[PDB]
């Protein structure tokens, strides 16, 4: 049994809130947070990792017209690395493929993915591995416009997913469960670019329907 709580944000594996702007490269943001914590675990190092190096590379992913966190890890894995923000710094629009090995600040050795609605696996997955890319129905203005507590909306569609995030620890909050969710909105959204979504509740949005994790 894992703990009751995990908040990786706590253990310095989770860098400041971005934002994608004008793009639809939020499975990029995913990917390089789950990039990020394995760096952290690994290395002892915190650093920001290109999401604009996906964008620009992953020619299985359509840029900005949106994409999928495996795919990008196993571009990673192919590519042989994959550049720091610092080298490869983030625009919000698509351009030419401009990776450089000097700026290289990461590897992947291969992905794993969550069973497929198995929120029971994905609890066992954050606390062993740590912070896990997530897919979800990001389509409600109830989530839009999240400020505070555990959301949770029936119209959620589990099969509709749009949104790739990370989530970077579970806990309780009076009673409710919940995932700990960094989204790539700006701190300007929601919790300070945070929201807590429900856990155990029947796949809330379809958190544990699209879950993966580099190995590193």
């Amino acid at each position: 049994r894992a703990p009751d709580s995990v908040d990786y944000r706590k253990k310095g594996y989770v860098t400041p809130v971005k934002n994608q702007g004008q793009c639809g490269s939020c499975w990029a943001f995913s990917s390089v947070g789950a990039l990020e914590g394995q760096l952290k675990k690994k290395t002892g190092k915190l650093l920001n990792l290109s999401p604009q190096n996906l964008v620009d590379c992953v020619s299985e992913n359509d840029g900005c017209g949106g994409g999928y966190m495996t795919n990008a890890f196993q571009y990673v894995q192919k590519n042989r690395g994959i550049d720091s923000e610092d080298a490869y710094p983030y625009v919000g629009q698509e351009e030419s493929c401009m990776y450089n090995p000097t700026g290289k600040a990461a590897k992947c050795r291969g992905y794993r993915e969550i069973p497929e609605g198995n929120e029971k696996a994905l609890k066992r997955a954050v606390a062993r591995v740590g912070p896990v890319s997530v897919a979800i129905d990001a389509s409600l203005t109830s989530f839009q416009f999240y400020s505070k507590g555990v959301y949770y909306d029936e119209s959620c569609n589990s099969d509709n997913l749009n949104h790739a995030v990370l989530a970077v620890g579970y806990g309780i909050q009076k009673g409710n469960k919940h995932w700990i969710i960094k989204n790539s909105w700006g701190e300007n959204w929601g919790n300070k670019g945070y929201i807590l979504m429900a856990r155990n509740k029947n796949n809330a949005c379809g958190i544990a329907n699209l879950a993966s994790f580099p190995k590193m």
